[PDB]
């Protein structure tokens, strides 16, 4: 069988140092130069790396330089395979990626050597087998050894990293761009919703993040004259329109009095400037293509999906929310970028994905009057908890 | 025999770049699955760009080169030199939007053409009850495609005035001149309305009377569907209405002597009316729409009243979104009764759902909510 | 593959108009001329329709005249085609059955064409698609727009019903031939169980039908010198005898004082006539074997069934309590009949089949002293509800 | 090698005769199934005609000439001039009772050397402890045949009256003279008794007490067969009920040496008596009624007593019923103790039947009831 | 097919009455001469029944005597057949189990006769079926009535068998070897634990089998200056230990006043003589070496194993307690005799296995203080029943 490796893989990790000295050092990290498959690669990773450890930067001459002095230069192919190897990166940047699969490779090679090695142990070294016993065992734990990957972060950066953490709770405000909810909270925290970015709630059991959602919904929509398109999959237009009346002035079995309360409601949003959708288990791809529509003729300002699970982007098999939820996710911030507005979606609660690696903030709702929200992940700003009143619906 | 609806050129153009961009892949997904491309190899492909993606891993072409390798389908798909051949097929990468769209476009039809020719052979070969054969049949196509604007809220709020308007201050008549009519201008046309009623002793009555009322005292007409009980079963209740006789028969022996003037007159002003039933158990989505549509074409039709692990509770829903189906299709107002033991998918199709002496609350709208 | 059709029933249905004219009305119900598969057979049924349609009655002689106009005559085989057409239906009673199959090959015959036209139209009409999505869509919906059966039976008709059958409730007492309980009930309601009839009392927990129907049993071999049959394939014999003299005549864990008042009832039974058979799970074969046996010698009157449900005459798949205790239904009344006597049959409840199309009256019993017998069906008798009252065990 | 039992001029009188009269098939079905039928067609057809009937459709040769034109095995079974064929083999048609009687006939023949040859085949290469297959085979044979008159009630009254005779004013001999021996007159001749108790403190006392009184004090012979305990557990428990002796031994050490005297006493007179005890955990059936057959041939037979989702309530009652049978098969009064936690079939094949100071009542008969 | 026999296992049984004649009791027990398959094996087997009917003893030339008046000796074969049959005997002892499988091999023969013969019986004979119906019926059930295997051992023997067990249980002491708890109960009652033999202490809920055992454990390792070996796989060395400490002198979540009291008992077991062992799960095997090594270097004296079932000595499929549970218990057996000295196992219930028919003693324990030891089997000595007051640990 051939041997489990990658040559153009390491192609890529190896050129890719070309491109950028930055990419050596995080290959150096995974690899050592011997860890190559073809003996020209590791000559190539040895040499750059004896010749970035004189000093001396590496460009496509210097790493020919030392690699002359050996001259093992007509060996790996001349200058001439160094620049081809800097054309077979795809892209020097995730170098580690490309390094990983080598590490990969090159590490089960051993796997591979290593056993077959005890294979042979096994039909000639019958003379004491509790040696064995103990001896080959030993060998596989030696093969988990060589895997390069992990280093504790140490305690005293995130010492420093809380500190400068509060230190960046420590400024003024200035809202950039987006206005939302009473200011010491995402207003504040976060200069309210910045644009591009995936914002996303956590609820849990009965969703007050419908409520809060559209909260910032209308204010984002009666304060501002930015247009907010809501897609709530969950329910009725009508239904979300009225429930958003008696948020904003003050039942359900009644016979009112102050219709002109009501009035004074739905006069509120005669600014409008909101366009909700319901249509339930909407396609994610409809979520884009409907969403872009408005923003080329009238044009958007943010998105507000009530419910980031009914959306279901559709495909192939389930495999417990996770795998088609992850997709999604990274279907909405592929959105959110080429949208340009911040999106928030709403979850809850019973790693319900990938979610969080795509979220730019991600905030959980928590109480039991008084209700906090707690900001958790804001990439580019702070950490953070904030409270608001909530009484009934406000 | 002919050659299938092939979208290559579209597809390689997608296929190549995904290998451009990483946002070209989300997009292409966006859309469709690798089980829709054509050619072998484009699918095994673009089956392992997302099991790369799915990984967590970036795409660009060395991660699915290599993944590719593994489970060895590289040799299989065309080598990295095919690989390489996609990249170069297209310069920029933004338009695979409407590219890959091409690509889906044409995995339908060869998803219809499929999905018809599978209703052929299954014509000439199995004889199970055209009722149903026919039946799947349209269902099969329905599964097909429908899955593979926004809203004007300052005109929602129009639709939240509207009915303020009924909230204080007719269009398909219901029952007397109470909340009800008032509560939904009529109670009428192409939409579906559901009134639940738990084991409340058979709340069939209030639908009924509304029908009684519909054909004997609008003069428009009618049609019931009781797949439970008998047509006399009822016809003897909607007595029970009119005469109110404390009900029964068998009062005196064959009836009362003396009240058996109400019955000459309570038959007699019902006879009038037109009414149409039928009671077939168990019969409900495809045949109601059969047989009202040929009620419709001959007299002109009338308000409809129907009478009540994973393969149960979404052949419910199936038939709930029929009957709103047949609504529309019949510009027809139909009225279904529901259980109490939710019960599925109702609330979400349905238009004014109603729940149910006593009082009735109403619930979502098409006008004044709850009262 | 060739085409959905039957040929053979066509020509029952044509040929069973010939035999008799009733037939062309429920024909051209369900079907329409060209609705034939065979040419020939569409122009013999048009040709019937438009000569039956001029008013003058349709004979071998009328239907060949009509047909000659046009001259078909030579091309549907001749008058000898048209004959033999009328020797090849097997019985023009059913003629719907034989239409029912025609209506459906061909309906079905359609189904075909369509799809395969959509297919067709699949491979060369790309130019628009979401068109094809709604078209093909409704030529589906359209094929299953043309099977004629179907008619809602008006609300006139069934309230005059509802009325001649009060009318019919309406009259005086004359019991034919059966003689059971409390004259009010089954007796004047419905003559006291005819001949040939298969009767049917549904029960429900704690069988009540058990003692009604061997109260009805020994009333009929007390009163009249009948005798009556009765497998009890529940309880045994002695069990079922004695339960029936404390029932006639006044216990259990008891020294009786009064053992004259139980041979006033042992004595009552001294007339006798009923010969009780209790052999549990009995096969309905042996059911009319052993109970005609006794016709023959002694002589009948009628026969009573203690469960409908445990017979079980065997064979096949037993599917669902439907097919098997259906093909016995049907073998209890094609017994009653060929036993020209009664037969009650008990059943209970937790569409128990398709008893009732085999019943010719079926009871239920209903309360909670009193009790009500509520008799819904009885082909060529009234409706109707009749209490009896009923204590312990009388 | 040679000829099965075939019975085609009989099985086509049936095929037939059902083309002429509805009736004719139920009579058919009355006693047959298709699977009966010998020639591949003649199934076929018998079976295709039941399902239209099934249907509900009526089946005169088109229905049935049309169903088996669906699924497709016209052609297969000899096409409708065969079927035709049938028809004519017939004049008149209802002699089919007798005439399918035949056809059943020849079937149980062919069902009975296919069975019994199974055992043959079976025995030459399982060895899967004998004692199971050659009981197994007993069992096949029995599934063969039984499964494939009325009463005198005049004479029922009769039992009634005999009945009465005892509750007011001996053949097997029981307990001391109390409402036992009268209640059955004796207790006695091959028939099944069950005597149930619930976990009542293990009621063997009253099975084994009277087994002693059989022996003992009546001067028959009894087996009892004790599958829970020892031998020697039970004698020694008899012994208390001898010398009435507060039980146990270690009352004083080996024994209480003023009462030693009891002890012969009562082991004197329980020596002279025949009783018969076997224990062997786990065996009731066959070695059971083996055992009794070879001490009945030998001394003369006693009364025997024995102590103690779908596939174990069905074995209770096989055993159930052989215990029934194999009281008949040898003219012996079998009674068997059962637990209360009903637990079976055991009230049907089960003669007098009772439920168990206190007292105890008396069930289902052949003498008087309960008391 | 090669009709069902073993030749050889009838020259077993044949010539292991040449051996011993104890054999044609037991032979003759279960198999009659005819019974056998090859043909001179039956002459010989009713040459020997008939020479030792006339009273004469069997020998290698009585049986030939016999044999020889009818002239079948040339026929079976010789003198020369008779002696070798003599030595195809593996072990004259268990004769039954080679008789037995000659009565198995041709009783099932004559299981294929009869059923052929029904066969037959059933093409042909189509005369009458029901008479076939009980008549095949019978023919089988007679086949079950030729295993002559069974018989009553009456109750006559089973009386005197009581007597002179409660004779047996009137005896004085002199505990032999062991010497174990209160003298009334093991020591007494028998001798104190033999050598070799299995002893099995039956437990039940809350296990106080293993205070029990390890008070036998210390009694015999205090007392006598045997070396007691005791397997724990249940519980800790060190919780043992201690557990038996407050066992000999008396208290867990404590700060003790007495540790004197607990130096007594610490001090107590300074003879020690007790070598413990706790590693879980021990394969049996290991149970066997180790338990021996100690023998052959300080000398054993008796083991104790903490619960039966954790042995699980490994292998094939477990096959619901009982298989391996059996292999396992008779490989106790066959150590506790290959290492001369008893050994106690403790069990407890929810035919364990088949550890009775191992076993030299069960014993039980019973009660609700007091409680009481109840020993049910004890090849050799009496049955009996003996209390011993409790309390806490003692
Ligand atoms: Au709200
Ligand atoms: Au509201
Ligand atoms: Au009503
Ligand atoms: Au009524
Ligand atoms: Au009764
Ligand atoms: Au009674
Ligand atoms: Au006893
Ligand atoms: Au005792
Ligand atoms: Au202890
Ligand atoms: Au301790």
């Amino acid at each position: 069988r051939i041997p489990p490796q990658s040559i153009e893989a390491e192609q890529a990790v190896l050129g890719a140092v070309f491109l950028d000295p930055t990419a050596l050092t995080l290959a150096s990290e995974r690899l050592i130069p011997e860890d190559f498959y073809r003996a020209a690669h590791q000559k190539i990773f040895h040499a750059m790396l004896r010749v970035a450890d004189k000093g001396e930067p590496v460009d496509l001459v210097t790493v020919t330089a030392e690699l002359a002095a050996l001259e093992q230069l007509e060996e790996v192919g001349g200058v001439s395979y160094l620049s081809e190897l800097a054309d077979s990166v795809p892209t020097a940047a995730n170098v580690e990626y490309y390094a990983r699969i080598v590490e990969e490779k090159s590490l089960l090679r051993r796997l591979i050597r290593t056993a077959t090695s005890i294979a042979q142990d096994g039909y000639t070294r019958e003379d004491e087998i509790d040696v064995l016993l103990d001896e080959a065992e030993r060998k596989i734990m030696e093969v988990s050894q060589r895997k390069h990957s992990g280093a504790f972060k140490n305690i005293k950066d995130v010492l420093v990293q809380t500190y400068d953490n509060i230190e960046m709770l420590h400024n003024r405000n200035g809202d950039i761009t987006g206005i939302p909810t009473g200011f010491t909270e995402l207003d504040r925290m976060t200069s309210g919703f910045q644009r591009s970015d995936l914002i996303i709630v956590a609820a849990r059991p009965s969703v007050g993040k419908t409520a809060f959602a559209l909260n910032i919904a209308q204010n984002v929509a009666t304060k501002t004259n930015e247009n907010v398109a809501i897609f709530s999959l969950e329910m009725s237009a009508q239904q979300l329109v009225m429930r958003m009346l008696c948020a904003e002035g003050n039942t359900g079995k009644l016979t009112p009095e102050d219709w002109g309360k009501l009035t004074m409601a739905m006069g509120s949003l005669s600014n409008a400037g909101i366009y909700i959708d319901d249509t339930p288990s909407i396609r994610v791809s409809d979520i884009r293509a409907k969403c872009r529509r408005l923003k080329q003729e009238s044009g958007l300002g943010m998105v507000v999906i009530d419910y980031l699970q009914l959306i279901q982007g559709s495909g192939r098999n389930r495999e417990n929310r996770q795998q088609e939820v992850s997709e999604i996710s990274r279907s909405l911030k592929a959105l959110a970028r080429e949208l340009e507005v911040p999106v928030i979606a709403l979850s809850q609660l019973s790693e319900s994905g990938s979610i969080e690696q795509d979220a730019d903030i991600v905030a959980f709702l928590y109480r039991d009057n008084i209700i906090e929200i707690i900001i958790a992940k804001q990439r580019n700003g702070p950490v953070g908890t904030v409270q608001l009143a909530f009484i009934k619906e406000y």
